């Protein structure tokens, strides 16, 4: 481990000697780093479900139209005509942060990047959480918050010529809004983590069931740094692509959102998703 915290790379990832590493060590990195990089693995697809399979179970996306022909566990994101999705990402969330299960841990693997310029902005959600004063936290503190992906669901090319109204609400039945703890605890760190999200977070109830006043959600989204199109609060971390560079983060305490560039080429990574058998996406704080 060369560095420590966000940006923290590991050097001895062996793409044909994986049965070096153990579930328990790789996932004490990630949870203490938060963010790590996984330098120069270059695994083949198999190699890299394989090092899926030590981090945790891998969970495959929903909606298929995201698989690799040849993976369905594999998450693809390609500008490759009829490859995965292109551009994904392109806002601020967790991922599965709106399914009964979240992730644990993502795992990105850069395939064909263009130019230098491209990669994912990340945000700590304990340390925005543990930057607000206490009355501040307070409002916060034993309530429910409601996220509602639907909005930001992709078109299939199997929708076109549909009716929208149909698109609609077989996405509301797919993945209805859902209702997590505002304040979470990590099961293993112990920390604290504000689990609110610009793009699908609508709002804010306490224990009696009642609408928390609207003030509280606009002021924590904005404490986070969410809320900046310029992407300038200190919060934010900024993770460029490389190829064969695995990307392997803690899904529960990081915020993420693609970052864009202007280079001409494929852009192609691939994702895979895993739980950690812990308590997900934590504890009610
Ligand atoms: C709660 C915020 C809604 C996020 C919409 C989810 C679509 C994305 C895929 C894409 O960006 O096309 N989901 C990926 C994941 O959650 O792992
Ligand atoms: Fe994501």
């Amino acid at each position: 481990v060369k560095g420590e915290g966000l940006g923290a790379q590991i050097t001895g990832v062996d793409p044909k000697n994986l049965d070096d590493i153990t579930t328990d060590e790789i996932r004490d990195i990630v949870y203490a780093n938060k963010l790590v990089i996984l330098k120069d693995v270059n695994p083949s697809p198999e190699e890299f479900l394989k090092l899926g399979k030590i981090v945790g179970q891998i969970v495959p996306y929903y909606e298929p139209m995201y698989h690799h022909e040849d993976h369905p566990e594999i998450f693809v994101s390609s500008t490759e005509e009829g490859q995965g999705v292109p551009k994904t990402g392109a806002f601020w969330h967790i991922d599965y942060m709106f399914m009964p299960e979240p992730f644990a841990f993502s795992m990105v693997l850069p395939l064909a990047v263009p130019g230098h310029d491209r990669g994912t902005y990340f945000i700590d959600l304990a340390k925005v959480w543990a930057s607000l004063p206490a009355a501040q936290q307070a409002p916060a503190r034993g309530t429910l918050s409601t996220h509602d992906p639907r909005r930001h669901i992709k078109i299939r090319p199997s929708d076109v010529y549909r009716p929208i109204g149909e698109v609609w609400d077989e996405i509301s039945r797919a993945t209805p809004p859902i209702k997590w703890p505002t304040v979470i605890r990590h099961p293993k760190t112990g920390e604290e983590i504000l689990y609110i999200c610009a793009t699908g977070t609508t709002k804010i109830e306490d224990k009696d069931g009642n609408l928390v006043d609207p003030a509280v959600l606009a002021e924590l989204l904005a404490a986070t740094g969410q809320l900046d199109p310029e992407y300038n609060s200190p919060f934010i971390h900024t993770q460029h692509y490389e190829v064969g560079d695995i990307i392997l983060w803690d899904n529960r305490v990081l915020m993420h959102r693609a970052k864009h560039g202007t280079a001409s080429g494929t852009l192609t990574t691939y994702r895979l998703t895993m739980l950690d058998g812990l308590e997900t996406p934590g504890y009610p704080a």
